[PDB]
């Protein structure tokens, strides 16, 4: 329940974060300045799967649902790792607006 939320701009195309939850900022150790119109990826490193990455990459394409498992850093370049979920909300006509995501810090 110490997971986060955060909301993606679907209607500009790299999908910038115009959302971030107080949680998000205090785990990840970003602050709005430096998240706030960028894509999620800045949190990615040496050790992200490459794969999953891809996963979700293409759920976003399609504007579908997806979840996975991916090793993110810190500000401090720390590790630890991510299980996030993200979700398409559409409007009535179908198209994509927004991508909602929570993450959980599963690292145990
Ligand atoms: C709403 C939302 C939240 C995301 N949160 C994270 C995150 O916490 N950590 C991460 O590594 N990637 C996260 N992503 C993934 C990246 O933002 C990006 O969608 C993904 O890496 C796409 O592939 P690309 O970087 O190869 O273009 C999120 C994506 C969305 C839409």
């Amino acid at each position: 329940l110490r997971h986060t939320f955060v909301v993606a701009d679907a209607t500009l195309p790299d999908c910038p974060l115009v959302y971030a939850s107080e949680g998000f900022y205090a785990m990840t150790g970003y602050g709005p300045d430096e998240v706030l119109g960028h894509n999620c990826r800045f949190l990615q490193g040496e050790g992200t799967d490459p794969k999953e990455v891809q996963k979700i990459r293409d759920a976003i394409k399609k504007g579908e649902a997806c979840s996975v498992r991916l090793l993110n850093y810190r500000k401090d370049g720390t590790p630890f790792w991510n299980l996030l979920t993200v979700t398409p909300i559409k409007t009535p006509d179908g198209r994509v607006s927004k991508f909602v995501g929570v993450q959980v810090d599963v690292t145990s």
